[PDB]
């Protein structure tokens, strides 16, 4: 089945950017044949050949082009000139969800509640395929003109066959990451959005990280006390017996903890998400 011409550069009107990193910058882009909006990710090949992240940007592309689901940002395309790598991503209006903490403090039960059950729903799809997000944090976790999440950045990602603060104790310990490692990560995101800061905070790195492994932490007087529960079953330092994950028999006993008793697991992207 035939596809669409190679699109190129001069197809798009360039707008503000969108997101940056050492070796890559989104920009925003409008289709001119089409007037549809796009999140270009720009990657300078020689840039990426000399810093050795071509592994990195192929592991992307191949994920990113497999997810077929509404809680992922889409690589719809992708092109390059004599200098350049163009991805067209998914173009996710309102940002990140960290700026949404940030704005209002700390969510209320119900929108914790609700973009909880997003993202573990997402990390059940892509767990599904066999796929460990290993850098999941609200940096990543976009929000689309709906305000229904959509979760990008695979460029680390594994295929089965971080990020200081939201780094598992495998990964200090062993070197050796997993599903639960994506699990790790969802526990220090809920305690975020509850809390409105991580669990595990510091003056640098190796203070962060000294915490981790000696699991240190604690809850705020006012923290839901069933968010309180989940969060503990998560937050576990042997990765087998984290909520969710294959050895505690996956994602049913997760979804049916009582902190997410009044879902709806079937179709939360038609549902009107709670107002922040
Ligand atoms: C830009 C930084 C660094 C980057 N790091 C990288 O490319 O690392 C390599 C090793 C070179 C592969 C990962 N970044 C991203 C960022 C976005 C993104 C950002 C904003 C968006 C919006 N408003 N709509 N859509 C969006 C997609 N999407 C992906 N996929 N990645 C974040």
């Amino acid at each position: 089945p035939p596809q669409p011409r190679k699109k190129r550069p001069e197809d798009f009107k360039f707008g503000k950017i969108l997101g940056e990193g050492s070796f890559s910058t989104v920009v925003l882009a409008r289709e001119l044949a089409t007037s549809r909006e796009y999140a270009i990710k720009i990657l300078e090949k020689r840039h990426i050949i000399k810093e050795n992240k071509v592994p990195y940007v192929t592991r992307e592309r191949d994920v990113m082009s497999r997810l077929d689901h509404p809680f992922f940002v889409k690589l719809y395309f992708t092109f390059q000139d004599d200098e350049k790598l163009y991805f067209g991503l998914s173009y996710a209006k309102n940002g990140e969800l960290l700026k949404y903490i940030r704005k209002i403090g700390s969510f209320d039960e119900t929108c914790t509640r609700f973009y909880t059950a997003e993202i573990v729903s997402a990390l059940e799809y892509l767990h599904g395929k066999g796929i460990i997000h290993r850098d999941l944090k609200p940096e990543n976790i976009l929000l689309n003109e709906d305000m229904h999440i959509q979760i990008t950045d695979f460029g680390t990602a594994k295929v089965l066959s971080g990020t200081a603060q939201y780094v598992s104790p495998e990964l200090l310990t062993e070197k050796s990451a997993c599903k639960s490692s994506d699990l790790w990560a969802l526990g220090c995101i809920i305690y975020q959005l509850v809390a409105g800061l991580p669990p595990f905070r510091a003056g640098n790195e190796y203070l962060i990280f000294q915490k981790i492994i000696k699991l240190e932490y604690d809850f705020p007087e006012k923290f839901f006390p069933k968010a309180r529960d989940l969060v503990e079953k998560l937050l576990v330092l042997d990765a087998t017996k984290r909520l969710g994950c294959e050895e505690m028999e996956g994602y049913g006993p997760l979804k049916a903890h009582p902190f997410f008793e009044s879902v709806t697991w079937e179709n939360l992207h038609q549902q009107t998400p709670p107002k922040l």
